[PDB]
């Protein structure tokens, strides 16, 4: 418990320390990036990057994966009916498929998936995935400012590993997941990712943007965590991109 | 044969006649576009648009569809080994999957698919799809400046129908095909398409760009054919986009 807020495991890869404090501006947090080609990490604010926070809606990545893996949703049909309950966001108040669910961060879609998953499966997956503190707690919205916590550095390690390694997870699962995460594509690059936002007492307190970039030459996994300032998922995306552009990943 | 060079069937939809001769410049051809929402067509140079030409590499769209439909390739694996024969283009001289095959217009990939398809299946599909003159001839590269011919107007009608109508083609087939055709994506739109280029006596003679656009509000099917000037698939793409941008489809 006293070491379950911190990822202490030393890196067995080359790594560089960046200074993107100018881009982060009045916001506080960290940025991590992995380069498939260099098998190397690029970290800004490694202290913050090793502190564990709740994953918020970035966990939807893994919930989506579990749902595909247990045939809750599939490639032929991932649709779910709206229950006719009003939600704060209009995009939630309609039928969803994985793509629309993921793109609009429709909580109830993944909640409905979460309810059909046994706890021992979830716990087995987190173990094998090395997902943060691996702490399910009461097993009720555990990924939402609750027991489960992961570090910015681990977000990149766990995601890259799950996607790139020969897991029990199928290639078509990974591709379907990957489809649901595609944000931008042009001649130069494909950008994939997922935002996370936390709100406490009407104040943003926890902002994620986790994803990856495919170029012609390389492939990159990355994540931005915001802890103070204006720590929203959107602000995490904006910062991620201007860092990726200024580092010449998006050109 | 005397009516097999022309699509004469009258339109049972609204349609408008455009003037994009300025964009076409010193190139000659036509542009067709369909709007799901308006159930209406937008044609420039309807004469040219009704004349049938060989589909070149736009036929790869349908070959890809057939290969998925006959489990020649799958969502799990669509890879094919290179035979270690040199090809004029370097991107051809390696392993391919559907995406790389389609993106680089790797002829041999789809030829290898074509060879495993019965003729009566092909002929059945063209019948049900209303693909052009439906003429297979000797059934050997019939889609390459040979017997099979389709009009710019039909490219849009046949593609839209195959994709949008509940035929025997599965949703996952269509999505996998759709994935292989994605070119550009941003906040505003997803652009999908396939180029075609013909070369005779070292001169471009036949240029295609067939595809569709998904926006927030609408969905559009489109095609550009170039018959004279500099009629290359790439030039057909450039013209398609300038027309789509200037019509405010890519905004
Ligand atoms: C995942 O982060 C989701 N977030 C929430 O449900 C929470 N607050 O959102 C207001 C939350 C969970 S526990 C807690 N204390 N707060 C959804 N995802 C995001 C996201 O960043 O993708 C949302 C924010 N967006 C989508 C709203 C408009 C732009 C960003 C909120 S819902
Ligand atoms: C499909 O159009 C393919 N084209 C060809 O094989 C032919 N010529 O290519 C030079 C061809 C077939 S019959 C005939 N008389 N000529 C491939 N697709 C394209 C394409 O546009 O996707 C290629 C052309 N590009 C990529 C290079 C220059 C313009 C675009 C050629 S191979």
């Amino acid at each position: 418990s006293i070491t379950d807020y911190n990822y202490k495991k030393p890196l067995h890869n080359d790594y560089q320390i960046l200074d993107k404090s100018k881009i982060f501006g009045s916001n506080s947090g960290s940025f991590v990036m992995y380069s498939m080609a260099a098998d190397a990490y690029y970290i800004y604010n490694e202290k913050e990057s090793r502190k564990r926070y709740s994953p918020n809606s970035t966990y939807k990545i893994y919930l989506a994966m579990f749902g595909l893996d247990r045939h809750i949703i599939n490639d032929e049909n991932s649709r779910m009916s709206w229950n006719h309950k009003h939600y704060p966001f209009d995009a939630w108040n309609k039928e969803q498929d994985l793509n629309t669910a993921m793109q609009n961060s429709v909580n109830w879609y993944f909640e409905r998936i979460s309810d059909q998953i046994p706890k021992n499966y979830t716990a087995t997956q987190l173990k094998q995935l090395n997902y943060g503190n691996k702490n399910l707690g009461s097993y009720k919205s555990y990924w939402m400012e609750d027991s489960l916590k992961i570090s910015n550095l681990e977000q990149v390690i766990v995601f890259k590993n799950m996607m790139e390694q020969n897991n029990h997870f199928s290639k078509k699962a990974k591709n379907q997941l990957s489809s649901s995460l595609l944000i931008k594509k042009n001649e130069k690059y494909e950008l994939y990712g997922k935002t996370g936002t936390g709100i406490v007492n009407g104040k943003y307190n926890n902002g994620w943007f986790v994803g990856y970039v495919i170029t012609n030459h390389d492939k990159y996994y990355f994540a931005t965590h915001l802890s103070d300032g204006k720590p929203s998922g959107k602000n995490a995306e904006l910062i991620s991109e201007k860092i990726l552009k200024e580092m010449g990943v998006l050109n």
